């Protein structure tokens, strides 16, 4: 069943579809300041963002409005009344099945409600913090905190000392590894452009990895098909991998967009 | 010296407390909303609360409104008045030996004090989310925090890593674990129907577990389960450890724990 | 390059300073409250929290009014107006050379700064506890937080599990320890009087440690010059000094000037 996302997963999101865009800086400095334009590149970001928290749902061709419901019941507390318009208009304003999953079908089905409960979509989904506090303290350790790196996340979530040697880890610790790396996604599929896109990264890009797993299609079942392409190799990939988890963007960062997005959530 | 309960605490109490009752859904509903009525069950409710915060001493049949007096001054920012009429009003209102400790006597000595510092007693003892990131950030790693196992946050605190293994662990680390299982009380003393519990929810209860050592300091109380099976020792300590990290689903769609979310949620 | 400063390094020169004072108790309940008066005790605590806290640069005999404006920019989000006043007042009010390193040198050109804007420089160096969650929240595993051991924190900032034994431990994980000891100060320098005091509080002091190691050049060097003056001897001050980072004071102690200083933070 779909949690309300952490502000873990928002950032993942907004960081990863930040840099997957080749816009203008100018264009990311107003979607980092919740007021995205009507062009190209701002309507797929916004499909990005609502696909990858799993807002909208490619394969349905739909928002999710219940999801919409459920973040706000979690998560915004300011205001009773807002509150109450969110859940009276989700449905009525975001329902209906797309003719195509285009940037643009998303977008404008979405500008609506978006208009209607601009504030409150924001601080619902972590753009506020004046709340980070209060969002990471009831969370604690159910969250991979700012500077946490996954491993260190998921080896405590599940009672699991990792030597980075030869021994077999947990599966309930592979799991939690994996998709924290989003190699396993959330509906549970092997990622295969993720894996490569780490091993790559890691130097270890070679010929004999073949179809990097995606034969696999279980954490346990990906692991040993992946170990048994080079142990070592894996034992690498994970260590670098891991090491960029611990910080999605650097909070204090004067380049742009990131300035630009401290300095509006810190001062609403 | 008694110290003002930490979010651990409260939420230790709240939840075991709650699980102890045989009250109907609908009275725990009310409970976790912060409005006991005057039923058997919730009298026996808030005596619970209170013996396990230390806020009320069966060996004494007193309130220790001192203790109400260290909570407010500790976790109670919002109010200067509100605080001072709290500080005025614990002596007064909750002094006095009790003829017994029945549910019924405790909660009728409680009933004036809470009544008139509903809204300071809810947010000095955790009751308000509004609160959360500074209570759990003053004490940072001094405390448990939601979704810590006890072992863990014992093995960083006294400086030891644990392998599960023949190892014999530092005093200090076992006296922390063994605190926050409760299997050692608050007072020092060895909880045996705490530690029975936990090896039969381990599947390791039997008949050679004996008294399970309440004949025993942490040193002691390991080395006597110890000396009863080390493997077993350690299957219970990894069991009960899972069970440390949340005390309650904050995500549960199931009454009462919806109802407390959305209350201290939406203060 | 200077960040601004966390909760742990206001927490440490706070304390430190004044526990390498002489200055009575009533005294150090006034600081504790934000309030130096004009003593001579006093003017020199706010030096050495200045100095401590790199505002203050001995060697070239200036406050740097830039890094309060960065200090406010990063933690004050409570007045526009108050943080523009300060961000125009710093340099005109604390920038020039001063004739000496004096206590009343430093005390006196910082005085007319600290009347101004007192309420804002408290808040923005972590005098409020109203933020305190915020702030460890957005900085999250990046500082060593209240009650956290420095060898734990620097283990998982490095991905590096230290088994206190033979093994010959990374560079960046000795840098992250010396220096959150102060063993390397900021600047990258051997501070041989610190890690004298702590040889010294483990009952590890000798003639043998000669002179400490203050002649080395980098965390490597330093490890492996005091490694070499007794391999066991430095584990056990590194494990001595490990224990004394975790509070850096009681916050619920009663006596004075802490029991002071919790009050005045909790309730602004
Ligand atoms: C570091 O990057 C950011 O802070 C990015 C931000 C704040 C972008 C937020 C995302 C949007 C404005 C896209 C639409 C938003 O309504 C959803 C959650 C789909
Ligand atoms: C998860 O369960 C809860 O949240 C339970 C709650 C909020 C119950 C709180 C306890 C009481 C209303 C009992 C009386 C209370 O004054 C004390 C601290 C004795
Ligand atoms: C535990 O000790 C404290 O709380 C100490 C405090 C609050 C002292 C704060 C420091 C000063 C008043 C010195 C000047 C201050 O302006 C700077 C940051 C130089």
């Amino acid at each position: 069943e779909w949690q309300p996302r952490t502000p873990e997963q928002t950032l993942y999101a907004y960081v990863r579809c930040l840099n997957d865009s080749s816009a203008s800086i100018e264009q990311k400095i107003n979607w980092v300041k919740w007021h995205p334009d009507t062009t190209y590149e701002s309507q797929c970001y916004v499909k990005c963002v609502s696909e990858e928290l799993r807002l909208y749902d490619p394969k349905e061709k739909r928002f999710r409005p219940e999801r919409f419901v459920l973040q706000a019941e979690s998560f915004f507390h300011a205001d009773p009344e807002q509150l109450q318009a969110l859940k009276n208009n989700a449905e009525p304003m975001l329902a209906g099945v797309l003719a195509d999953n285009s940037c643009e079908s998303v977008f404008n089905k979405y500008a609506t409600f978006y208009a209607t409960h601009h504030s409150t979509i924001l601080r619902m989904f972590h753009g506020d913090y004046r709340d980070i506090g209060n969002t990471y303290a009831k969370l604690g350790n159910g969250v991979k905190q700012i500077g946490q790196m996954f491993v260190d996340f998921c080896e405590k979530r599940t009672d699991f000392k990792w030597n980075e040697d030869n021994s077999c880890p947990p599966e309930a610790f592979l799991d939690c590894v994996f998709r924290g790396f989003r190699w396993i996604t959330e509906e549970g599929e092997v990622n295969v452009n993720e894996i490569r896109r780490d091993y790559e990264a890691a130097g270890k890009g070679a010929a004999d990895m073949a179809d990097y797993c995606g034969s696999v299609k279980g954490a346990r079942q990906l692991y040993n098909c992946l170990r048994d392409k080079g142990a070592d190799s894996l034992v690498a990939v994970i260590r670098d991998r891991n090491q960029k988890t611990a910080f999605y963007f650097d909070l204090s960062s004067k380049e742009e967009p990131w300035k630009s997005a401290v300095d509006f959530a810190n001062n609403l």
